């Protein structure tokens, strides 16, 4: 576990094996059974996030993933909260891909788009350009920065490819709320 | 020792296993025994912080880990001046845990928060706003992002959650005095 | 190949081999043989950078490496859009001497320096400063500061040392698309 | 070489094993015997720093390692070029000790700041604070940092300590031409 996530996150890792051990330790004397259903994680954001409405977004990242193991929960949490976005492509089409099917569409980047929206505070938000104000002017960009038709599937070899060489599609996918915010002001 | 400092810093190491022999060496002129204790450790904060009152900070650093050896010195040093914030986030739970019982209350809190208060010049901190210019804003602010009430008690588990993910957090609990002073210029 | 990219990159990936064998089996559903041709290269750029023209450019990041197997097309996706580019200059020797002759002559700059010129927005152009605002002019100033003249040649020894030694070489001779914008706004 | 260079930088490092080879091959075609003389080392900081006066500099430099072999060659611009200073600490102690008794004196101080300063722009120059625009005001604030009466000397344990404790000591004694620039605009 502690190596086996150390072995996932690689170069995106914040603790050592050590430290995942303690952390884990704590984890169990709150959840003897080693698993965080989706209601249990959807509450650590609701709590740390008071500003915002972080449900369809803790249950989206939840989704990318019954319940989830500490590996699957350190994860999560360094996907969202630690650092930088381009080394988070691959799992960012798991995100995006709201129903597993290998591709994505225009209605799972507008849904994952009004998700990110919603963790962001409406004061934030006249912060933000007139083209990117709202879910479907942001889903809409995105959707055009990749020259799709409405009628459109989205491959993760393109996404990939996109996100990674156009630094404008990397910052409209963002998914972390300190960074959405942090690109304002 | 070399390996093993290099060991537990792993990613925020600043020396290679050659540097840190050669420091070492040095140590050991200076101190033959290899072992360092309270009163030298905070003789180094008090002649490199010349315009703070480093005393209460470098003690909590120091119980953090009679006396220090080498290999607890230079990741001490690691702690409050190298790296990024949230690499250190388990360390940092045993810096607030001031009795080491497991759980940090609210009076932990707001004496580690006072001890780095102590380390900002009283010019750096009118720059400070209203909501966090005293120890016991600045430690209030900090319980309330929790959901604290001054009875509660504050787990590794959800320490370490709500400094990885709200950044707003990690800002309050941050500790190095470089950074603390850097946030507001 | 996977291990053999993540080698060849090293400090520059920014995927697990989990990750890159995840993009690899998309890629394979795209193209089944495993290679992409310079046309099919290029027209990656035109999807990707819509304002600019990037033809030049995209067919010359090509050259560096008939077709391209997977390797070679996530390196040079690395090479141009991610990383420091001191991390790419052994790289970018390859991308600046145009015929593979092993030394770069003065007439190769000038190719490179208008192919990078071709994937700046006419918009962002007006913001270069008066001595590097013209393919000419900017690759006239890197021939000065590795005090050339007309006639002569650049060895790899000499490329790299003043890239790694002169930031101001380096910013020059930068060909990243969007630390050739951020460099100016 | 390639791997004992790697071993030295480990974290420093710009460059994989088969760039320092590529590189090595190309040193080798301009100085078939492996070596770089003084004199030679000299000419790469004059040719590319042309509005400085790197002379001091480059032998201070130097002499912090007859002749130079590839592999400290190839240290010593990434000591002066790459990298962030507070990895190079121990090296940085090298280059302070002017004459390599093991301990720096405050006239060493002087002759390294002296040096570092002729790296500098006259234009750049009038942009420093008046409290360290001139050698001797730089080279008598860092020894009063480090509670130095002028008759003291300063061992690697101090050095070290004040210079990662202290980041303000750090900027004072840092050496690389780009960062000193960097510090003032
Ligand atoms: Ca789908
Ligand atoms: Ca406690
Ligand atoms: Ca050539
Ligand atoms: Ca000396």
């Amino acid at each position: 576990l502690s190596k086996e996530i150390l072995e996932e996150l690689q170069l995106n890792t914040k603790f050592t094996e050590e430290e995942l051990s303690s952390w884990y330790q704590s984890f169990l004397k709150e959840c003897p059974s080693g698993r965080i259903t989706r209601q249990e994680f959807q509450t650590i954001y609701s709590k740390f996030f008071p500003e915002a409405d972080p449900k369809a977004y803790a249950q989206h990242v939840f989704r990318s993933f019954g319940t989830l193991d500490f590996k699957e929960y350190v994860i999560a949490l360094h996907m969202t909260s630690a650092g930088k976005t381009n080394q988070k492509l691959e799992w960012a089409f798991s995100l995006y891909d709201v129903d597993g099917n290998g591709t994505i569409s225009k209605n799972e980047v507008l849904e994952i788009v009004t998700a990110i929206f919603k963790m962001i505070s409406p004061e934030d938000t006249k912060h933000l350009p007139e083209d990117e104000n709202t879910p479907e002017k942001r889903a809409e960009k995105i959707w055009g920065f990749f020259g799709k038709k409405d009628d459109d599937k989205l491959t993760e070899k393109e996404f990939i490819e996109g996100t990674l060489a156009n630094k404008e599609i990397l910052r409209l996918i963002q998914f972390e709320p300190q960074k959405v915010k942090e690109k304002l002001k």
